[PDB]
Order: C-alpha cells, then sequence, then structure tokens
C-alpha cells in the first residue's frame, strides 16, 4: 500500500524495494500478502433463510399477533365437546397470516440487490503479474495480487488493482476510464510524475484504475493498493458507511405500533380494574376456570381488533401501481417506498449536462479578425444555423449568408477546426439520422467545417452517409497529421502537428494547429493572423477578443468559447518529447490567434417550466455543472434557476471557492447556493451532508462510482438511464430518459400518492379504533362478545380492504404543486381529526354493541329478554334467576353477531365514503368522484352476503339475517354515522380552516 | 312446629286446625311461614375471593415477612448510581413467595367441601301440597312449604319435610330411611300414633323424614316442622355446632412462629444496645443516614434468616406421599393434616356388624324338638357348613349327615324359614359366586332351607343360577301368602299368614309363621311341636331350649338365635287388622315352637391380630355394636377385646343402662369400658364427649347423617367406602375395606410418617437457628453482611429443602407400635436436644461469619486485610487510618460472602446427615441408610455449583470460588460439625436415654 502517483518511478520501486526486471520474490509475495492482505472487497451476505424469517417477527405488531395466536391456540385446546376441533379455524387463520407475512419478506431480499455487491463485479478474475521465481508471464488470480509486484495489462484487460505505470510497451497507453465517471472518452497515460500528492483521479495521468480497461496498447507498471484500499475500494468503504434512515411514512408508521402495543396493554389493565367482582364477592363456587377464558376469549379479539393488519398490503398495492405508474413517466423507482419520500423532496440537485441540457453540442457563432491597427482592430462575428450534427446550416454575417471560402481566417479556422479534431461523423441507417462518434464537443467542430466548406467540395453528388465527413477528408489532405499532444486540464488546451504533402527532407514548413479554452490559449499568442498576412498582438485586439468571449459565455445566448489559434514556427520536429504532458504547454507557446467558436449546449425543452415548478412547488433546485462558475452563473439566469438581474454573489459558489470556506460558512452556503461550478469530486456528498443538517430531504443526481456516495446519503439518489449501474443499483431512481423535468415530474406524482395513502390509512385504522372499543365495551358490560377475531380479520382484510385500495385512486387534488413540500414531521391524525375519528370510533364501537344486545332485549323475534340485566351474568350456574326454562345456550346465537358484523360492514362501506377528502361534505364531494369506490363497495358488499348465505362459509363465521325487518335495523343503526361524519367533517368552518 | 308422633292424627289437624280435605288457607300460609319460616336450611358459604386471599395473611411469621418485604422495597429506592434497579430482586423475591404462598391457600379452600354443605343436597327441590285454595295437586317449591299444610308424596318422592302421615292410599306404605342410617332394607310405616313422646326415630313408625324416599306406594300426611327444626335439620345443627380443634402438630408449630416472632424482636433490641456508638461518641459528621440503611439492611437478613420457610412446603410433600400411600392401603384420608393426628390415636371406637365382622350371615346350628315327658326332654342339636350364601353345603348331626326329609320338625323349620322369609337370593355372572337380595340376616335363612331341602327336589338338572330358590319356590307352593305382619322393635318378631292351595270357602286351615328373638317368642308359646305331634309347653322343654340358648349365644362360638313358632288356630282371617302394628303381638301368640336356629357374622380374618396390635400400641379399641350386650360381651372375648376368663361388668354397658347413670358415673365409665350394646342414638357423640375429657384422640366409625355429629366431634372420624356421603364428607378417613384392620394399619403408617417429619421440621428450624446467630454477630462486629436475604433465601428453600423432604423417607424406625401413643403435649425440641441445636447452631452461625472475615483477615490471596480491625469501622469516609490507596469499596466483596454461603450449605448437606435419627452416630446409622437422602444431597450441591458458574445466576447472587485452596477451607471448615454432632449425639449414653 502506497499512495504515491507523486512519487516516481524509481522512488517507488524504491518504497517496495523491487526489480522492474525481476520481481516480487516468492517471499516478499507471502510477506506483502499477509502485511496488507487478498486483494478484493470484503464479500458479504450473511443474510441466512433462517435469520431472514425471524427478521420478520420482530415487529410488535406482528409479535402482538403471535402472543394472541398462543392463547388462540390453546383456548382451542381447552373445550368440552365432539365439537371442540372446530375451533382450530380462529388460530390457523392467524398464524397462516403470520406465516404469508413472513414468506413476502423473504421472497423481496432474495432478489433485494444492493449497490456494494456490484463493485465486486467490476474487479476482474485473474491477472498478469511479473514475479522474480520466473521470467514469462504468469497470470494468477486477481485476488492473490499483493502492493508492490509488477503486472502487466494490455488492450481489453481489466486493470486489477491500483496500478502505478513504470513502462508504457506499446505506442501509447489508453484507457475506459468510465466507471468512474462516464465519460466514455478513452484517456491517454504516461509514466512522469505529478507533483501535487492530493490530486484528483483525473490529473492522475499515470496511475490505472482497478475496474478500468485498457483500451489501447499495453503497459506494465507496479501495483500500489490493493482491496478497499483502492479508488474503488475507497468508495466501497463510504457507502458501506452511510446510514440509510428509514422512510418518513416508516418512521411514522412504526412509532403508532410502538403505541398502539402501549395502550392495548391499558385496556387490559382497565378492563379488569372494570370487573373486580370475583375479587371481592363471588365465593368459592366454581366459575373461577370460565370466568378466566372469557377475559382471554377478549385479549385475543383485543389484538386483531386493534392491530390494523392488511393495511401493509394495502400500502403495497398502492404503490406499485403507483410505480408502475410512473413508469410510462420515465421515471424508475427502485424502493417501493421512496414514491412516498419522494413527494417530501425539499431540494433537487441535479446536473447540467445530459439531464437539464440535451447535450447536443453546436457551433453558432465565430469571430475572426478582419484588421488591426494603431487601435484600430475589427473582427468578424458569424453564425451558423443548426441545431443537430447534421451538415444541415449555412454559415452568414449580418444574418446574411456569406461564402467561406472568401474569407482567409475562416479557411485556416477550419483548418484547426478538422485537423485538432479527434471525432468522426456518420449517418445512422435505422434512425436516418447523422450520429456523433467521438467528443460532443469536438463532434461539432467537426460538423463546423461540415458546413462552412471553404474548399467548395461538390457534396450533392454524394450520398447522406458519404458527404459525413466531406469538407474535412479534403483538409485531411492538405496536412498530414504526425502526432497530437492530447487536452490536459493543466494548460487547458490541445494540439496537433503536422506538415505539408509535396515535401521531402527540409527543415521547414511545420504546423501546429492549438485548440483550447480562451483564456489559456489567447494568453500564448503572440501574433494576430490578419487572413493570409499575420501580425503581432496588442492590448487593443486582444481585449476586443477577450470581452466578445465574455459577450458571448455570459450574455443570454450561453456559449462555451474555444480559441483557435497556431504555431507557425514551431520547435525542430526532433527535439519534442511526446512523453512528458509538462513540456506541452511550452511547445504549444509562441502562438498565433486564429479564430474563435461560441458552442450552445440548449436546455431541454421541458427544463424550461419544470424549474417553474419547482418554485410553485417550494421544491429548491440546485445546479451542479462543470461549466465556469462565469458562463454558469448565466446558464441558470437562462433556465430561470437565477433571476435575469438579481444578486447571486452569495448564492453561487466555484469547487474551490467552496474549499477555501471553514465548515462554519461552509454549510451555510449551503442552504443559499444554488449553482455549483466545477465542482470538486467530495463534493456531491459534502452538499447533501449539509442540505440535510437542515433537515431538507434532498434530491441528488449524477452517475458513476465515484458519485454512487452521494446518490447513496441523499434523501431520493437519482440516476441516469444511460448511467452506470453502481449508479442505477445505488439510487432511489432512474431516469430514463435522463431528462431533469422527469424528477418534477415524479416528484409530484409522489405528493399525490402519499395524499390519497394518507387517507385509507385513515379510514383503516379508524374502524380498528371503533373496533377496540366494541371490544371494550363488551368487556366492561359483560355481554356476550359481540365479535369475534375470526369475523373481525374477514373485515380488516377483505370488507374494509377493497375501498380501502379504491381509495388510493382517489382524483388527485388540485393545487397540489402549489403548496410547499410536506414536513416530515407532520402526522397522519392529530388535533381535530384526532377527536373526529375519537368520536366516529366511539360511535361504531357502542353501536356495534347495542346492535347485537338489542337482538337479546328489545328483540321483536328471538329470546326477548327484554332488560334481563346480560350485564349481571351469563352464569346460568342457578338458571334460578330464570323461573321456568330448559334452554340458556341461546346467548351464543349467530344472530347478535351477524348483527354487530353487519352493523361493522354497513357503517365502514359508509366510512369509506367519508374519506374522499378530509374536510369536504359529500354534496361537494359526490361518492361518484372516485368510482373505484363505488365499485369496491358493491365486491365488499355482496362478499358480505357471499359468507352468510354460501352454506360452507356462514359455517364457520356466523349464521345469516332475513330482509324481514332486520337489515333496516341495521340501516337505521348505520347511515347516521354519516350525519355524524358530515356534522363532523364540515364543523371547520368554524374553525377557520381549509 | 310441633314434635308430634305422639299426637293422634285428629289431635294433629286440631294443634295446627287444618282440614286434611281443604288445607291451609292461602293466609295460614302467610301467617305461619312468617311465624315458621321458609323450610329450608342456612345457605352459608360466605368466603370471598377477597377475604380469603387475606386470610391468607394474618399468621405472624408471613406478616413478619410483609414487614421484612417492605424495608427491602424502600431499601432498593434508596440507593445511588444506574445498577441502583438490580436492587429490587430481593424484595419481589420475597413478595413473590409471599404471593405463591395465598395463592396455594385460596386454591384449596375452592374445592373444600363441608358435610353441612352436603345435607343440603338431601332436600328435594319441589313438593306436592294441597292448600285450601283449590283442589287439585299443586306442586310448589320444598323451600315454601310451611309446618301445617297437607303434603302428598309416592314412590320415587324425596319426602320434602318431617311429615306426620295421615293417610296411606296406597296399599301398603314404604320407605327408604338410608340417609339417616344406611340400612337399605325398605320401611313399612303406619298411621296409628306412638305412646313414648321421646322416641328414637326408628320407632316413629307414622313419621315421614326429609332426606328419605318413597321406596313404596303413595301416602298424604300434615308438615309437622320444616328447616333445621327437621330431623335433619337438627344434625346440621349440631355438626355446626361442633367446634373442630387445631391439629396438635397446627397448634405446637403455631405457637412456635408466636416465640419466633417475639425472639426476632429481641435480637434487634439487643443489637441497638450492643453498637450504641453514635448514641455516645460519634459528633455530627453525616454517617447518619448509612448507619441507618446497614441496621435495617440487618432486619430483613434477620427475618428470611429466623423464618423456616419453605417447610410448610416440605410438611405438604411429605403428606401428600403419605397420603397417596395409606391410599393403597384401602386407608383414605381427606384431610392432609389428620394424617398426624391419627399416628396419636389414643383409642378406637368401631362398629362390629362390618367392620369387625364380614356380615356375611350364615346359619349353622339349629336344634328343634325331639321328645318330651315328664320332665324328660330330648333335643336335636345341628349343624351347617357353608360360610357362604351359596347351597354349598350340607345339614349334620353328631358330626355326621342326616337327610332332613327324615325329620318333621325340620320340614316345618324349614316351612317358616321360607315363608316367613322376605329375602331372595341369585347367581352373579361377572363374579359368578352367589350373590345376597335383601336382608342379611334373612337370605341366610334362605340358604338354610337351600341346603336342607327337606322335599328331595332334583337340582342337578338345574344350573348354578336356577335352583337359586329351589327348595324354597317348592315350600312356596304349599302355602299361599296372604299378608305379613313385619318385624318391630317392640315385639321384636315377625309373622306371616297364609293358607293352603286345594281350598274352597271353609273357616279351618290358616297357618301363622312367626319369627323372633327367643325371649319375646318363646316366651309366647303355648304348645312344643314334636315333629307332626304337638303337645303343651313345660317349665322342663323350655329351659332346655333356653339354656342352649344361651350356649350358642355366649358359648366360644357365638350365634345369632332366633326362634320360630307357629300359630296353628289363628284368629278369623276377616278379624285381624292389617294396620295397628300394637295389635300385632296379640295376634302372634298362643303359639308353637318349632325350632332354634343359630347364625353368625365372622370376625374379619385380619381383625383377629388387629386388635392385638393396638394392645401393643396401647391403643384402646371400644366396640360399639347392635348385639345384646350378652352374646355382645362374648363377641368381644372372641375377638381378644376381652380376657377370655376376666371380668368385664364395669368394663361394658348397654345403651340403656348408660343413660341409667349418672353424668358422674357416665364419664367415669367412659375410660374403662370397651364394649356398648345397644347402644342409643346421641351416644357415640356422649361418648366421643367424655373419651375426649381425659384428652385422648379418639378415633370414631360409623355412617350415616345421624352419625355424623360424632364423626365431627372425634379427633379422626371415621367413615366406611360403602358408608354415606354426608358421613365420608364428614370425616378424617374413608375406610374403602371397611375392614377395622385398615384403620390399625393408617395409625401404624401416621406414627411413622409423623417421626420422619419431627425430624426435617428439627433439621429445618435447625439452619434458621445458625443462620440467626450468623446474622447477629455480623451485627454485633459491624462485619460486612456474610449472608445476604436472597443467598438465604435459596437456601432454605432449595439447598436444605431437598434434604428435608427425602429426610421424610427415612426407613420406618422398627418397634415402632410397641410403645403407648405420641402425647399431643410431646415438643418437638426440648432438653439436651435444645441444648444440642443451640451448640450446633452457635457454631454454624460463627463458623459462616468467620468464613468471610478469614476472606478478608488472613486472606491468602485477596485484600489481606489481616487484623484490620473491621470490627471498628467500614467508614473509610476518612480513609486516612489507611495512608496509601485509592480504593475501599472492597468490603462489599462477592467472594466472601460465597465463602460463608458455601460453607452454609457445606454444613447443612452435612447437618442433613445428622438427622437420619435422634441420638444415634452414623456408624451404625450409615448415611446409605437412606438413599434418597445422600441422593437429594448431590442435586442441591450441584445445584449449589449451578448458581456460581452458568454465567445468569452468579450474577444475582454471588461471585465463585476456585478449587485453588479455596473450597478446602470450606471443608476444613464445615465437616468438623459432624464431630460436634456425633459427639453430642451419642453423648446421651452418658445419661441413660435412648
Ligand atoms: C388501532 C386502534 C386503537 C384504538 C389505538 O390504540 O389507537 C390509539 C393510538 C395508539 C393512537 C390514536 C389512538 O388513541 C385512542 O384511540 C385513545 C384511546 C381510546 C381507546 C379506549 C377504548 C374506549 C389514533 C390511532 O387514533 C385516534 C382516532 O385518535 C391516531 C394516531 O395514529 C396515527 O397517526 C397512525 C397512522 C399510521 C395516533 O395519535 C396514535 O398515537 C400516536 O402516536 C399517533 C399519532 O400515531
Amino acid at each position: 500500500m502506497e499512495a504515491a502517483h507523486s512519487k516516481s518511478t524509481e522512488e517507488c520501486l524504491a518504497y517496495f524495494g523491487v526489480s522492474e526486471t525481476t520481481g516480487l520474490t516468492p517471499d516478499q509475495v507471502k510477506r506483502h500478502l499477509e502485511k496488507y492482505g487478498h486483494n478484493e472487497l470484503p464479500a458479504e451476505e450473511g443474510k441466512s433463510l433462517w435469520e431472514l424469517v425471524i427478521e420478520q417477527f420482530e415487529d410488535l405488531l406482528v409479535r402482538i399477533l403471535l402472543l394472541a395466536a398462543c392463547i388462540s391456540f390453546v383456548l382451542a385446546w381447552f373445550e368440552e365437546g365432539e365439537e371442540t376441533i372446530t375451533a382450530f379455524v380462529e388460530p390457523f387463520v392467524i398464524l397462516l397470516i403470520l406465516i404469508a407475512n413472513a414468506i413476502v419478506g423473504v421472497w423481496q431480499e432474495r432478489n433485494a440487490e444492493n449497490a456494494i455487491e456490484a463493485l465486486k463485479e467490476y474487479e476482474p478474475e485473474m491477472g498478469k503479474v511479473y514475479r522474480a521465481d520466473r521470467k514469462s508471464v504468469q497470470r494468477i488470480k486477481a485476488r492473490d495480487i499483493v502492493p508492490g509486484d509488477i503486472v502487466e495489462v494490455a488492450v481489453g484487460d481489466k486493470v486489477p488493482a491500483d496500478i502505478r505505470i513504470l513502462s508504457i510497451k506499446s505506442t501509447t497507453l489508453r484507457v475506459d476510464q468510465s466507471i468512474l465517471t462516464g465519460e466514455s472518452v478513452s484517456v491517454i497515460k504516461h509514466t512522469e510524475p505529478v507533483p501535487d500528492p492530493r490530486a484528483v483521479n483525473q490529473d492522475k495521468k499515470n496511475m490505472l484504475f482497478s475496474g478500468t480497461n485498457i483500451a489501447a496498447g499495453k503497459a506494465l507498471g507496479i501495483v500500489a493498493t490493493t482491496g478497499v484500499s483502492t479508488e474503488i475500494g475507497k468508495i466501497r468503504d463510504q457507502m458501506a458507511a452511510t446510514e440509510q434512515d428509514k422512510t418518513p411514512l416508516q418512521q411514522k408508521l412504526d412509532e403508532f405500533g410502538e403505541q398502539l402495543s402501549k395502550v392495548i396493554s391499558l385496556i387490559c389493565v382497565a378492563v379488569w380494574l372494570i370487573n373486580i367482582g370475583h375479587f371481592n364477592d363471588p365465593v368459592h363456587g366454581g366459575s373461577w376456570i370460565r370466568g378466566a377464558i372469557y377475559y382471554f376469549k377478549i385479549a385475543v379479539a383485543l389484538a386483531v381488533a386493534a392491530i390494523p393488519e392488511g393495511l401493509p398490503a394495502v400500502i403495497t398495492t398502492c404503490l406499485a401501481l403507483g410505480t408502475r405508474r410512473m413508469a410510462k413517466k420515465n421515471a424508475i423507482v427502485r424502493s417501493l417506498p421512496s414514491v412516498e419520500t419522494l413527494g417530501c423532496t425539499s431540494v433537487i440537485c441535479s446536473d447540467k449536462t445530459g439531464t437539464l441540457t440535451t447535450n447536443q453540442m453546436s457551433v453558432c457563432k465565430m469571430f475572426i479578425i478582419d484588421k488591426v491597427d494603431g487601435d484600430f482592430c475589427s473582427l468578424n462575428e458569424f453564425s451558423i444555423t443548426g441545431s443537430t450534427y447534421a451538415p444541415e446550416g449555412e454559415v452568414l454575417k449580418n444574418d446574411k449568408p456569406i461564402r467561406s471560402g472568401q474569407f482567409d481566417g475562416l479557411v485556416e479556422l477550419a483548418t484547426i477546426c478538422a485537423l485538432c479534431n479527434d471525432s468522426s461523423l456518420d449517418f445512422n441507417e435505422t434512425k436516418g439520422v447523422y450520429e456523433k462518434v467521438g467528443e460532443a464537443t469536438e463532434t461539432a467542430l467537426t460538423t463546423l467545417v461540415e458546413k462552412m466548406n471553404v474548399f467548395n467540395t461538390e457534396v450533392r453528388n454524394l450520398s447522406k452517409v458519404e458527404r459525413a465527413n466531406a469538407c474535412n477528408s479534403v483538409i485531411r489532405q492538405l496536412m498530414k497529421k504526425e502526432f497530437t499532444l492530447e487536452f490536459s486540464r493543466d494548460r487547458k488546451s490541445m494540439s496537433v502537428y503536422c506538415s505539408p504533402a509535396k515535401s521531402s527532407r527540409a527543415a521547414v514548413g511545420n504546423k501546429m494547429f492549438v485548440k483550447g479554452a480562451p483564456e489559456g490559449v489567447i494568453d500564448r499568442c503572440n501574433y494576430v493572423r490578419v487572413g493570409t498576412t499575420r501580425v503581432p498582438m496588442t492590448g487593443p485586439v486582444k481585449e476586443k477578443i477577450l470581452s466578445v468571449i465574455k459577450e458571448w459565455g455570459t450574455g443570454r445566448d450561453t456559449l462555451r468559447c474555444l480559441a483557435l489559434a497556431t504555431r507557425d514556427t514551431p520547435p525542430k520536429r526532433e527535439e519534442m518529447v511526446l512523453d512528458d504532458s509538462s513540456r506541452f504547454m511550452e511547445y504549444e507557446t509562441d502562438l498565433t490567434f486564429v479564430g474563435v467558436v461560441g458552442m450552445l449546449d440548449p436546455p431541454r425543452k421541458e427544463v424550461m417550466g419544470s424549474i417553474q415548478l419547482c418554485r410553485d412547488a417550494g421544491i429548491r433546485v440546485i445546479m451542479i455543472t462543470g461549466d465556469n462558475k462565469g458562463t454558469a452563473i448565466a446558464i441558470c439566469r437562462r433556465i430561470g434557476i437565477f433571476g435575469e438581474n438579481e444578486e447571486v454573489a452569495d448564492r453561487a459558489y466555484t469547487g474551490r471557492e467552496f474549499d477555501d470556506l471553514p465548515l462554519a460558512e461552509q454549510r451555510e452556503a449551503c442552504r443559499r447556493a444554488c449553482c455549483f461550478a466545477r465542482v470538486e469530486p467530495s463534493h456531491k456528498s459534502k452538499i447533501v451532508e449539509y442540505l440535510q443538517s437542515y433537515d431538507e430531504i434532498t434530491a441528488m443526481t449524477g452517475d458513476g462510482v465515484n458519485d454512487a456516495p452521494a446518490l447513496k446519503k441523499a434523501e431520493i439518489g437519482i440516476a441516469m438511464g444511460s448511467g452506470t449501474a453502481v449508479a442505477k443499483t445505488a439510487s432511489e431512481m432512474v431516469l430514463a430518459d435522463d431528462n431533469f423535468s422527469t424528477i418534477v415530474a415524479a416528484v409530484e406524482e409522489g405528493r399525490a400518492i402519499y395524499n390519497n395513502m394518507k387517507q385509507f390509512i385513515r379510514y383503516l385504522i379508524s374502524s380498528n379504533v371503533g373496533e377496540v372499543v366494541c371490544i371494550f365495551l363488551t368487556a366492561a358490560l359483560g355481554l356476550p362478545e359481540a365479535l369475534i377475531p375470526v369475523q373481525l380479520l374477514w373485515v380488516n382484510l377483505v370488507t374494509d380492504g377493497l375501498p380501502a385500495t379504491a381509495l388510493g385512486f382517489n382524483p388527485p387534488d388540485l393545487d397540489i404543486m402549489d403548496r410547499p413540500p410536506r414536513s416530515p414531521k407532520e402526522p397522519l391524525i392529530s388535533g381535530w381529526l384526532f377527536f373526529r375519528y375519537m368520536a366516529i370510533g366511539g360511535y361504531v364501537g357502542a353501536a356495534t354493541v347495542g346492535a347485537a344486545a338489542w337482538w337479546f332485549m328489545y328483540a321483536e323475534d328471538g329470546p326477548g329478554v327484554t332488560y334481563h340485566q346480560l350485564t349481571h351474568f351469563m352464569q346460568c350456574t342457578e338458571d334460578h334467576p330464570h323461573f321456568e326454562g330448559l334452554d340458556c345456550e341461546i346467548f351464543e346465537a349467530p344472530e347478535p353477531m351477524t348483527m354487530a358484523l353487519s352493523v361493522l360492514v354497513t357503517i365502514e362501506m359508509c366510512n369509506a365514503l367519508n374519506s374522499l377528502s378530509e374536510n369536504q361534505s359529500l354534496m361537494r364531494m359526490p361518492p361518484w368522484v372516485n368510482i373505484w369506490l363505488l365499485g369496491s363497495i358493491c365486491l365488499s358488499m355482496s362478499l358480505h352476503f357471499l359468507i352468510l348465505y354460501v352454506d360452507p362459509l356462514p359455517m364457520i363465521f356466523k349464521l345469516k339475517a332475513l330482509d324481514l325487518t332486520q337489515w333496516l335495523m341495521v340501516l337505521k343503526i348505520s347511515l347516521p354515522v354519516i350525519g355524524l361524519d358530515e356534522i363532523l367533517k364540515f364543523i371547520a368552518r368554524n374553525y377557520l380552516e381549509g
């Protein structure tokens, strides 16, 4: 291990003490191996099937049911008679649900893949190393390589480790450092050293990163680090370090069971304290074991009554559907629960190139020099039409087309653009459109010459595919390209050496075509070319050039400026060291300015207003781009992120300036800034770190492994469709269209989804509330239990289930994006709403009881035990308070239960209608606003009857009831709930809220 | 209410003023009801669950612990630090034991049924009465009947109240007055009056007792009394009046807590007076609150140290087991504690018929007249073999078989036996033995004819079941039985009127076959039959008959003599009033003697020696039988209750003679008598009354509600297995085999049980004694407490528990029944034994202290604070007497405690071996005499270690100790106890005792 892109090749072979010619001795291998370790990432997936199923039994709720399944299970074991076997239905049911539960929890973790699991898929299986114990090339296992030994790589190979390059045996070494960033554009490596000890991998031009591919050539070097010590390994560690918090819903939803559990235990203590008879009057007698079961018989019906089971199933059917929905919107949410956290989006950090813009580079402006004198200089502004890369378009001055060949400076300008370019074009067949081969920014430079056509080459004679590089091939003949000094973030410029085509052996006639950022390049020109003539360089002409760069850079028409110069009298060919990237800038000196060109990265059509929406939605958007702070701001002003004329001094920083500030001022700027330019590496994480210290649900974008740590810390990391897999597997969403708008699009749908959920979640635990009350009266008024766990179950699982599901389909409330984001703190049930369900609950919990106690007392036709004093007993052990009779077990009648049970069903089907909106009467909120609701309602009802007359079913649940004035009681005992509701529903006018 | 079996039917309707035809007017009902009351027994079971649990908190011991659970509970509330919550174990433990205690005390009273509760189960739910407000038969509630109104009863009915019969509408009225006595033999009722105003229910032949059943017919009468005024009600009152004293153990065991409590309060006062420092030296300072806890910290460990809790659990495991034991001996003890009072049995009162004897009646002798002359008369002695009822046997004179048909007198003798009998025979299938149908004494008379066979009827042609009544059916043809004058205790005889079978209408030829006790019958014969001839009756032949009755009655071969005569010329058929039982004797006059028969009630095989045992065991046995004093004594002489030739004049009384004596002479005779004949009704109680005035633990036997008051007053009332339920539920034991011996059998086992108990009870409070001493030194020598309540608990509950339990299994000491009964006064601990445990206690109470004080001072490896002067302080508030140091809390080390705790355990495991016998060295009393002891001992030890190394446990109790010369101290500090013991154990030789 040795982070050394700064140490020289010698200093490195030194540190490790090795021989580039022999290698590490079989001994040093053992020594180093045991010192450092196996070169591989800790493989971990210790999620055993056993432990797995168990993990699905830690949630208090599912636990409460368990203990509730025991009692039940044992209560069906303690009964006399031959029908004591028909008592095992209830328990088997419960446990079955507890099982089907675990099943599902285990069938997700099977396919539930993580990103860290992906990295391992980036490090190769085998590698070529040269050990001193031999001579040939032995290809050991990539897992067995160690820092220190010498390795070899060639085309197609996947770099096995962090490798400092010693010698590049091919003519040039090239690599696909894509997995790191995404820019497929291979890069050129070198052997010379890099001074800055703390330099970005991007500037480590003599290192080979593990996971990378040898695009071109073959070289050998010395392994500096391995395992989780390598660039990738570091990231994998950072990712394995991030603590991913639980969805706010999940949190809220969790505390609920925490409380529900508590309450339940309170009802139990209360109950006992209510009926403290035997503990104060009953003598020995014998009703001591019976008076026991009853107390336990009601606990199980105390759990299934409180536990809103079946809800999870609903929240899921809902999410899934919501998910498949967004899918059609080019938005792919991976984590089902995220569809919720999404809609709470406080802030959004999106990348410019490719999300905010289309990334369809295009040269539209370009000025050359016209003439210079005693401070009197003139330029030669231009314009070119052509959004696409196709040669479709024409150059024009003063909005009037001119012929390029008519201007000298434009022919040379066109030279460079062509000979200093490294990209090609091609006409697609299937698509029949012009496609780009190579760097965007280059292909455009190509397209420029393909238009200008400074040489009038017949193209109307060549097909669409043929003239793909017409005016280019022609200029490729005028000059024979010797070599090229690749662009470097260093001198931020690029060149290319080449000579004529009718030459022999003779010193003179060699050209160097430089292409770079105005600043540097221009700062290296000593001469200005005026067509064919060339004259020196002065303050006048210079500023007259720069300024315009600014016009074009910060002006309304946001453009990328690229300076073009040419070295007329370059150094003797046999005097250039084409291996010292450092020497390139010096070679590219004493230049001759030839022109400038402005490009454009068109802001996506849709982003235009999508930004606006976020302002309406109070969702902030911070743009992260590689553009200079200067043009960066301008681009923002152009997409609306900034006010065309507002001060943004303290609202836009550059990666550099950012680090300059102390963690105090650092965290501040994050709540205000909206534009980061030339953002450093570990910055999306720094930004997400802070945007979180202010409890803002953040959205981050970007791809590449060196971009996964941030997509994991954000509340909703976002990856492009075309992005890398690590990114995708490491993200909440995957913009298929890579189009920013798609984010806003989804964010909204999230808001809509959590709204309709928030309803059915209330509609559901509401029935539970009432249910409990019911089970609580029957416990105080010793009445036969009106409801049994079995029924209650079918209820919260089916009867209520459907309306719950339909209640998700509630039409999306408008004025959805005109409000700030939902605070994660915002509870589902509070204040008035609390008291409201508090009532709706008490009502049903009471109505249900008396809906059966009526079948006993005021009963029209039945055991009319009018004021029999059921509250007093169910003893009948005496049978004396009842003068004459030979039957008392009537108490356990199925008519009264089915009465209450039908009452519950009636109430809920209605209460499911009082849910289509929180505080709106049904007269403004017609039940037919949500047809799916009225629909399910019917399937819910015919189901109720389906379990009352269909011979089998009415056996296990309860007996049926006749239309014979039976149901009418039901209705006249239920419907009023709507009134209670509606009353309390729009009783909010008298409290100023809506 | 009106006790009137003496008033006539008129006089009765008079007293109450009612009309047998109309009845009581709806008014008189109210009037009488409010005068007398509801006809029912006061229902009482006011044992509320609340009060119940409370009743289980009045015992000083359990109370002391309570106050001891408070301090503890509050001491764990007054502590600083985060581990102040680990202090709630101790209290929770205590209270838990106090709770589990109450639990058990309540789970017994639930099923703990009483006899009085049974009586209520004898009075019917409804009854038929004729009120003057109607005509038909209205069946009101048996609870609503009142003295005065007319009732009706018929077959199957259960007599609702005390009813004087007015008219018997059926041909004859019969009743099952079983619940009163047990003799299932129904009785015949009448309407005529009974003169004697104070006559036994048995002679109240015109009354119907509540709880009784109408065996045959249907009659009506007038209710004379109800409620607790009826025969049954009286008894229920007597039973509810008896004060049942607490078992002698319970008494002794009670005074102990009474004293233990006292002592404890003395140790406290002493302690304070011991360390009176702060009250004489300490200035203000601040160790005033610490010096407080300590004083309270040792009180709780002063209670749990003294209170031998866990003992009750032992005395129970012991008793239960002892109980299930006797169970296999046909002895069923109902009250667990009785297994103790049993073994102290001073005297035993057993019933002859069925307990002392087998009650398998059998005629073995029978003499008829041979010839008479001038004072010259000869008889005709006989013999018949046949223990069982089966016809298996043959009549024989001079030991040589003769044919019955050859003697005239024997054919007639056989007539009566058959026609004057009212019982049948039958051959059982399952058992394949001859069973008896009817009165024992009759079936035998039947079996007699089934043998004699005076008519040579072929029976070897009929099955076993067929000839069941052969020679009988034959004689049942010779004479047609008209009617029968049922036996009455009055003329102590019975008859039967019948005529020939080839008759018309003609005065002459009617016979009356009389069957009774020699005395009366013979005294009514004017003629003697000599075969076919008949001659008068004279002094000679008469005495020649009587005498032999005496021979056979008092002679060695104890027999029941029954005289047989026949009235030749009875009164004209149409001249007998078959309704005036009084007129029967006169009808049965001018008789003709026909023969005599001797029976035998075989003394149970086992009783033979069982009586002897009691003499060895100094247990007196008094026989209560219905035999005449004459044959009674003889029977006693035969079973050994009496010396074959000793004077028993003042050692045997008849129910009559008994009452004749004044309460002065009455109570006397009870300590001397051993045989009561013709015992009156309220006499078993009178006898138990007296046998108790001499502090004799009495055993009484017998069954029937009219026999429960006595079974409740006796120290151990005894009921037969076949007895009535009131009796059983009203008794201490239930002889399943009804065989007297079973009593002696059990009585012995009781002695064995209280012996082994007496040991473990001593072994247990012994550890307590020592324990306290320990807790008393630590209090004087201010040493850190060597022992904590927590440990001490595990001790007296487990470590000591097991050996206690095994110590119950100590093999039964021989010479068990050769000693008089244990005096109830005899204390468990006194004299030398006191001083002995006084020492064994002081030793352990000291050894334990120094077993920890050693870990401090002389400590080999540890806080070797050699003579540190711990007695001086545990202050360290100064930390100056200890020059250099930064730690003092070492004091609260777990090593020293576990040291003492292990010391205790070692000592007790040994002291549990010094218990297998009071004054016997282990060299004569090997520890392997009681394997269960050596066994538990191991489980006791491995348990000790189990709470020292098993991670969890060693946490709450204390730390462990290494074999590394640690335990050796333990052993070398414990074992010597055995020496101390053994020394003091057999130091009794020098004091003449063993
Ligand atoms: C499932 C059924 C029941 C009855 C339950 O225990 O709900 C309580 C409870 C735990 C809360 C309450 C319920 O409180 C009561 O009903 C008070 C006791 C009365 C019952 C006695 C019988 C007469 C919720 C259910 O109901 C009402 C109507 O007030 C609403 C809400 O729940 C939510 O927002 C959770 C939604 C996911 C919570 O106040 C919640 O406490 C919280 O912390 C929240 C914020 O969770």
